[PDB]
């Protein structure tokens, strides 16, 4: 800890990750006052039952946080137990999106049962007086199916937009916190490997720093155990290495998330992704849609952040389009350039 630097650092920012929170939330903002109104249509303080205990729930509304590809998360209270909560609220855009929910709910509490560094919901509530999981009124088409779960800090995605967002200055704590970073994701992505595990989506969205400033992984229905096939469709595009883009279903290796991680570390040096890969929300990003398509395909460090050469190395060798010669994490760990991380870390925290 290492963590201690990374929560430090996010309290001193808090207030310019809020501006930049909220920055985020202007152009989906017609999609975030509907679903606002549609769990809260009345004053702020909503009766949920839960879908798990048939217990109640009385939760607060406190702010909107996040609009994701298909759903909204909020931070909420819950009033009887005095904690706040992330709550995730899913739209209903697939034509079988309630069974599809309703898959993904008893797959989640199934999987987190079965655990008990990974961000797991502790509870799945439905507006009262209404079905579960059906169109949730008042009607955008909403579920009523809200998920609770800890609410992060940040998640990488905006942690990158707050940094493209605005220029700070921020001297060599800046520097020191993208080292830290760079060493968390390599030790949470050797965490999965030594387990034999694989997460389709070892992404910036799904990558959280918690209030403690430690990181962690959520959607526990996207892990599989490695060798797994499953659909190559479940994993990003922009993040999918080019043999998961070339099948309709995919062997689930620690190729994918060296790939992966290789992403993420080159995203905190150089905020878009490599390859000229499109990337929403940040403004030197070019727009190529998926490796699928042609483009340049080598890696440029020309305008990120400047990078020691130890991570230049690291991120290349992660990032070998050859599956068999791209670094995996555990061995990642062993190698001269990690242990540079580690030392400049070490001496920069001392
Ligand atoms: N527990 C949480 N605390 C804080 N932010 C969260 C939490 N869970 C999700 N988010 C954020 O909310 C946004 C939307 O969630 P997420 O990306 O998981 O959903 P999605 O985009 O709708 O679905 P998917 O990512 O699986 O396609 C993301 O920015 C994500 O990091
Ligand atoms: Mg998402
Ligand atoms: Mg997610």
């Amino acid at each position: 800890a290492g963590d201690s630097f990374m929560r430090d650092l996010l309290k001193r920012e808090e207030e310019l990750i809020g501006y930049c929170r909220e920055e985020a939330l202007k152009e989906p903002a017609a999609m975030v006052e509907a679903v606002t109104a549609t769990v809260w249509p009345q004053n702020a303080e909503t009766t949920v039952d839960s879908l798990l205990s048939q217990g109640e729930r009385k939760l607060k509304l406190v702010e909107p946080l996040r609009v994701g590809d298909r759903s909204v998360v909020f931070l909420v209270r819950d009033v009887e137990r005095l904690e706040d909560f992330a709550l995730k609220v899913f739209t209903m855009g697939a034509e079988n999106s309630r069974s599809e929910l309703e898959r993904l709910h008893e797959a989640t509490f199934a999987a987190a049962r079965l655990l008990g560094r990974l961000l797991l919901p502790s509870d799945a509530v439905a507006v009262q007086s209404q079905p579960p999981f059906a169109q949730l009124s008042p009607g955008y088409a909403v579920a009523n199916y809200l998920l609770l779960m800890p609410a992060a800090s940040v998640d990488l995605e905006l942690l990158f937009s707050t940094l493209d967002f605005v220029y700070v200055f921020r001297g060599d704590e800046g520097i020191l916190a993208l080292h830290i970073l760079t060493a968390q994701l390599i030790r949470l992505a050797a965490n999965l490997q030594s387990k034999g595990l694989v997460h389709g989506h070892f992404t910036p969205d799904n990558l959280f720093i918690m209030p403690d400033g430690r990181l962690m992984l959520g959607d526990v229905s996207a892990l599989w155990k490695v060798g797994t096939r499953g659909p190559a469709s479940s994993v990003p595009v922009t993040y999918a290495p080019r043999e998961f883009l070339n099948a309709s279903t995919a062997t689930f290796t620690h190729a994918l998330n060296a790939w992966q991680l290789g992403l993420s570390i080159y995203r905190v040096w150089c905020l878009f992704l490599p390859f000229g890969l499109v990337t929403p929300g940040i403004k030197g990003s070019w727009k190529r849609p998926s490796l699928r398509v042609p483009g340049t395909d080598s890696l440029a460090f020309g305008s990120c952040t400047p990078l020691p050469d130890f991570v230049k190395t690291l991120i290349g060798r992660f990032l070998n389009f050859d599956r068999r010669r791209r670094l995996l994490p555990l061995e990642a760990m062993e190698t001269p350039e990690f242990l540079q991380l580690q030392n400049e870390i070490s001496s920069s925290l001392s």
